[PDB]
């Protein structure tokens, strides 16, 4: 993983 999860793009 490795998208805009709960907070940022990255």
């Amino acid at each position: 993983q490795h998208w805009s999860y709960g907070l940022r793009p990255g």
